[PDB]
């Protein structure tokens, strides 16, 4: 009825780093009075906020998107180098807001270096030109004697930042979009600034625009498969009933499993390769403002750590997302003048980048499963979902074999789960549990209650079989010495 | 590394019978000097070939095609009726050959009453016409006072021939084809052609055109998943390898994967339940000519085994498939004048349409897997298979609920297998065993050395644990209780 | 058109009804002339075509000796109808049109 076999001797395939990246848009208070605020007592010297950084650095970011999102399509990011004070105040057509453009390219880049990220720019292909994006690419990555190279130096970086993720436009398809373009329109314009952009710097990844629509996901991959390396999926989900949201991991993967048949449809994307970036997903559905401040409780965290295992298990496919967004909007950390609140969407990425393998490993889970239909996102449209399990689970091992993490998600509503789980060829010995958990699915973590919500530990023992019993609405993942 | 494990308890889905379809072009000598044959001493006084009739009525055949391919898009179907002695000559520009349309529309539907088959009649969008195909519509399936209904009657047949399937044109991407379209032409056409049809008669299902374009097969789903039923897909394959060969059962998994996923994403396809029909299949890649009398060896029976395993675990997607084709043009029987042979295509089918129930139930399948990459088909296009399995399995109950069969097949090429198997809640039984297979893999089946490669059986012993070993290229079915 | 005991009994697509024709082009003119209106005649643009369309004009118009001209004479009429308004297809835009465009 329920259960999991585990072989660590098995390696199925390794579990890509990237799958754990996340996104700051300039967005409400994502950068200004999220990450970066100037002249609070909460502040270093750079204006980075601290307590930020802290919980920033707790779930070793591998890759961060920046600057957006829908700000990035009228965005010039000449706006934002040379002396702070010299930089022009913009009006950000995306969220209407004066843009003081204090944060620019060498403060996201030192951001980055700070917090141990890879740096992942998106560029602006609404009101941008084809020069502009390559200036940027000099700019940071440029090592000769170039004017933009040079300019980077005299700012204060002789050194070239290697930027090595580029996103060629964001959401061209939307007609909320500046300068948004019909299929053909970016499939040509995609193809041009891929190139282009690989000529100066034929190191970079490229990360090129999909969508819904097949067709357009069909016209990019035809014309510009021979020289992107991502096709991008963006993925919001949630209602107030609990099931809707989290059945919905399951619906992510036949999303990503679509993508992934269409790749195989186009032989130039096949067989180099071109795999899929999730690099926007959450759940989005209750705030539609130009702030987005989404009051995640834990039943959101249950879906963000489905998705982290559906991303483990699936990485190979997958092997860049990005979570929309990091602090404020659609906020993993929700931040105030005087603190911060650690939300349940940032609970899960602390217990699974901190609890999780190089390598995954053979996992069988026997599980129930469920029929839903539902409604997801701010404009409630339908979905369903056929057989979606009660548990799911994924495997791990660390890169030396050391360590074995089994990553376990109870999705049931109300009932715990005593589960039987073997590991082939384990020894008699104790293990450490950490679970994700809160008291009921709707439980958030506030200034005044900041623990509500949280990882606890326990010891158990273990053995080549053996039993837990899983919270609902729960994700464990259990620790092992091999 | 290998095993299975079956639970009878758990049915996971019914299996489609459909997935055993057969097709009937008329092609080189598929009609003429196959099935159909007048003034053959084999054959009866309708000209039916009857030692083809026995080997055909052996296969159960639940639905058959005709009478094309690409044939039917330059073919007229009022050519093909009335007393035989006036029906005109024609000249076919699909295979260049003179059809003297003596085999036509009452012939094929008395050869599937025969045989016990539902006739699938694919229409002509090639030179034809949308009144030309209602009113095919209409003398085979009008009970009323309309001309074409009262014509069937006049030629014979008071009673609606009630034919349930209908193709919607026949690879019309393919320039080959007489009359071939875009696929913004096609689109419309496949909305036109089965809306109408079904204005006349709603209860038919219309299978439309789809291919390995998936532009094209978009369009398809976008202008005409309202109303049609399946989207089609062809799938051709082998070279002399034999894992090159066998390998591409994985390959076609994967294909109808991609194609149920482009259903997925038109929304009136998804919500209607549009699926695939598999409506031409086989090894076809050694001749190339008007004929197409492929010399089948035990290598292309082991790849048609395996279609048919996976076509059982995948009905639900797939729940018409049609081996293309029958006898003599990439035939799974093979007629001469005198007598007939039974490729090991054709075992395949004797295999597991006898030996397979209709409801698939829990199979769990460990088994070791390889990679591969080769050659297929007549133009010898490559390809690549990832983590193809050395051992797969299905296995089907009997509708009543007393007959279990465990479908298994070794592509293991080099070595036999001993196989633990577990089979929930099963008491001690004897069980027979029926296996197919050859003494190599490039075996075949002649007129003077007819069994060759044929099905044996064993009594074996079988119990809630059991083993058995599987020869090398081999299917087997094991039946139980 | 011709003897009424030999046309052919179709199946209408647009309101699904047998129709036995027995109503058909020269029992139209004999109406309208009988209630003393000009007839209007839609054509097929659906499944018709332009010489399909040239010859109901001929039957109807044709002073000549055409086969359609003809044709009329030997129904019964010598005389042209001389149909005066022709409608050059019908809603052809609908979906619900058959042969829409
Ligand atoms: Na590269």
């Amino acid at each position: 009825s329920y259960g999991i076999v585990v072989d660590p001797k098995e390696v199925v395939k390794p579990i890509s780093r990237h799958i754990y990246g996340h996104f700051t848009e300039h967005l409400g208070r994502c950068i200004y009075g999220g990450i970066y605020e100037e002249g609070s007592p909460l502040s270093d010297e750079r204006g980075f906020r601290k307590d930020v950084l802290e919980a920033v650095k707790r779930i070793k970011v591998p890759n961060l998107r920046w600057p957006g999102g829908n700000f990035v399509s009228n965005y010039h990011w000449e706006d934002g180098i040379g002396p702070k004070d010299q930089r022009p105040v913009r009006f950000d057509l995306a969220w209407q807001q004066e843009e003081t453009n204090r944060f620019g390219t060498d403060e996201f880049i030192e951001y980055c270096r700070e917090i141990g990220a890879e740096p992942y720019i998106s560029i602006n292909m609404g009101t941008g030109t084809l020069d502009e994006a390559l200036h940027w690419l000099e700019y940071c990555n440029g090592k000769g004697n170039t004017y933009y190279a040079q300019l980077r130096r005299k700012y204060g970086h002789p050194e070239p930042y290697n930027v090595k993720f580029w996103g060629i436009g964001n959401e061209m398809y939307g007609e909320w979009q500046v300068g948004h373009m019909t299929a053909d329109e970016y499939a040509r314009a995609a193809k041009e600034y891929t190139k282009w952009m690989k000529v100066f710097d034929p190191t970079i990844k490229a990360i090129a625009v999909g969508c819904d629509d097949p067709i357009w996901n069909l016209r990019v991959l035809q014309e510009a498969g021979d020289v992107i390396d991502f096709i991008s999926y963006h993925f919001y989900t949630g209602s107030d009933d609990y099931y809707e949201t989290v059945s919905t991991v399951y619906l992510l993967k036949e999303r990503l499993i679509g993508v992934k048949k269409l790749i195989d449809m186009v032989d130039t994307a096949r067989k180099r390769g071109v795999k899929i970036a999730l690099d926007e997903w959450n759940v989005w559905y209750r705030v539609s403002d130009n702030k987005l401040e989404e009051p995640y409780d834990l039943k959101d965290g249950i879906f963000a750590c489905g998705v982290l295992v559906l991303l483990q298990k699936m990485s190979d496919i997958v092997p860049l997302a990005n979570l929309a967004q990091l602090v404020n909007a659609l906020g993993a950390i929700h931040t105030e003048k005087d603190g911060l609140i650690l939300t349940p969407v940032y609970k899960a990425f602390e217990l699974i980048v901190n609890h999780s393998g190089e390598k995954l490993v053979k996992t069988h889970v026997e599980s129930e499963t469920y029929n839903i239909e539902g409604v997801m996102f701010i404009n409630k449209m339908p979905f369903s979902v056929e057989n979606a399990p009660f548990l799911d689970a994924a495997a791990s091992i660390s890169e030396d074999g050391k360590k074995l993490f089994i990553a376990v998600v109870n999705y049931r509503k109300e009932d715990a789960l005593k589960v039987p789980i073997r590991v082939e060829g384990l020894g008699q010995k104790k293990a450490t549990v950490y679970t994700l958990t809160g008291p009921d699915v709707n439980a958030r973590n506030t200034m005044e209650n900041p623990n509500v919500v949280d990882i606890t530990s326990e010891t158990i023992t273990v053995d080549t079989e053996f039993e837990h019993t899983f919270k609902p609405f729960s994700c464990s993942v259990i620790e092992v010495e091999l």
